[PDB]
């Protein structure tokens, strides 16, 4: 069975490293902007039953996704939305994000979450939690805040898009 996640948001929030995180056990050190249709794939167990995770990486540069949109959303199962920690403006973006979303799902069972990236740049932190998790609880989803690049030693990344399927 396919299990196919796409992952929406603002160009360098991290989606890429992110999903690659996911597929490939480690950070990709050489990323560039995301351009047209890009997945990556993981076999995984749930529960005695194996079961294919296809990430959608979904390119956030307006030039390289305007026509792509209708492939990401095709026999989508889940959808996460990400915004960078350390950039407001990322945060700011989500309400756009979530409104192509409603008007390409059909089914208004499919689940989707929000996720902060780059938790690791304490420093450079801009979006508090309580005001992320305030909108989430607006949306109704989840929020977890992450890292690709650092936070697995905190059990993160890999937990929030296996708890998906
Ligand atoms: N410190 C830190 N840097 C991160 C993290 N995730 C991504 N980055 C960095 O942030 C930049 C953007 O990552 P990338 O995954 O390419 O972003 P994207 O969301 O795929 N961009 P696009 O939509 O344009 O394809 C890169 O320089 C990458 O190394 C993270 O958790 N921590
Ligand atoms: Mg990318």
């Amino acid at each position: 069975r396919i299990f196919k996640i796409i992952v929406i948001g603002d160009s360098n929030v991290g989606k890429t490293c992110l999903t690659y995180r996911f597929c490939a056990g480690r950070f990709p050190d050489r990323t560039e902007a995301t351009i047209g249709v890009d997945f990556r794939e993981r076999a995984v167990d749930i529960d005695g039953e194996r079961i294919k995770i296809q990430l959608w990486d979904t390119a956030g540069q307006e030039r390289f996704r305007k026509s792509m949109v209708q492939h990401y959303y095709r026999n989508v199962h889940a959808v996460v939305f990400v915004y960078d920690m350390t950039n407001m403006a990322s945060f700011h973006s989500l309400p756009a994000w979530i409104e192509e979303c409603k008007q390409h799902l059909l089914a208004n069972d499919i689940p989707r979450i929000l996720v902060g990236n780059k938790c690791d740049l304490r420093s450079a932190i801009q979006v508090p939690t309580d005001l992320a998790q305030k909108f989430a609880d607006t949306h109704s989803m989840p929020l977890f805040e992450t890292s690709a690049k650092n936070p697995n030693d905190n059990d993160h990344v890999e937990a929030i898009f296996m708890t998906l399927a």
